[PDB]
């Protein structure tokens, strides 16, 4: 009966039962009530960003793992139209909210991987190394299905690009139908948990633990 | 031997071997009849099917490039790619089965030439290395074998399905693509298996040059 910005499905809507507590705390985070208000210190979005940048790495190559390893050309057409977005919108926020925040490439490429974003990695490696599409999507709709739905609360938007961007590349028409791409591959998928249950269980504990980096 | 970008140190050593192979493709009638605008729509047809089928593989090895790629800007250019290939490349591929009058059917579910399916069990085998230089050997030969035909010093064909071919594989921005993939594998190549990656450079640019005879 929990409603989601997507519309879950079977065995994505299995896999959403166990995980409730974590997701519903992760979606109604300080982080998210600040960034959406405007309020966020840059200091507290600067840290999140440096370690996101290194998530976006790794979800970069799970993102390419799809292309690789599912079985339909027309799902790795969809992989890559959104790694072209990717390379454009998202690199280029990250490029320009670095810049405004005024930190030097070194400064966010040559970084002390915080303990979190280090787990996240090794979890999304371990995606990539099965080589398996479900194994992939269980991490890609939590990814991307997570921050839709709190990219699309129901609040006004803040005033500052580095604050709106960031809300608006996770938030409107095409960011929610590649989502229920995601949601639906799975579903096809999936339909095959304890292995695929367990890996969904700790990314979605993860997303949650991430907001807490910059504070 | 002159080719279109810079060989350097690595893929110049590569190059070396698979001489006869590559100067017989680039000047492979196919590519003759193509530029002059001579070539039949049954051959080019026939070509267009397996090499949609070669594309889903290509896709498969540039993802594999972004998963296991050294280098952040790596993954990016490389996402890059993907983008304009799902955009323009696809395009065309959609554009010429409508014009050729092709069902979707008749393009996704079909008969495997040889060629074809010698060519995925070896670009697969790249995929499944999770080599980053195994899978810029057969990039290197696919991208940059089809810049040598593409930036021959003639004129476009009149026909879309012609000119927009040669198109895609022509001009500064494949060129800037082509001497990227090249830059990376002289930098990861610079290896102990340098046999290995040798005898799968042989064998694609073969399989390139037999692709070409598909549509005949
Ligand atoms: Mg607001």
């Amino acid at each position: 009966t929990q409603d989601y910005a997507f519309q879950p499905g079977l065995t994505v809507g299995e896999l959403l039962k166990s995980s409730q507590k974590d997701w519903q705390a992760a979606i109604n985070h300080r982080f998210v009530k600040e960034l959406f208000a405007g309020t966020i210190e840059n200091k507290v979005l600067k840290d999140y960003l440096i370690q996101d940048y290194h998530f976006f790495d790794a979800f970069l190559s799970m993102l390419g793992a799809c292309v690789a390893h599912a079985d339909k050309l027309e799902s790795k057409l969809r992989f890559a139209k959104q790694l072209g977005f990717l390379e454009a919108d998202e690199d280029g926020y990250f490029q320009k909210a670095f810049k405004e925040l005024k930190v030097a490439e070194n400064d966010y490429l040559e970084v002390t991987l915080h303990p979190v974003t280090k787990a996240f990695q090794d979890l999304m490696y371990s995606a990539v190394a099965s080589s398996d599409y479900a194994h992939l999507l269980v991490m890609l709709v939590i990814a991307e299905g997570l921050y839709l739905d709190w990219g699309s609360k129901d609040l006004a938007l803040p005033e500052v690009y580095i604050h709106s961007e960031w809300i608006n590349l996770h938030r409107g028409p095409f960011f929610a139908e590649w989502v229920q791409f995601l949601v639906d591959e799975l579903n096809r998928v999936g339909k095959r948990l304890t292995e695929l249950q367990q890996r969904w269980n700790q990314a979605v504990a993860l997303e949650l633990a991430f907001f807490d980096i910059g504070y």
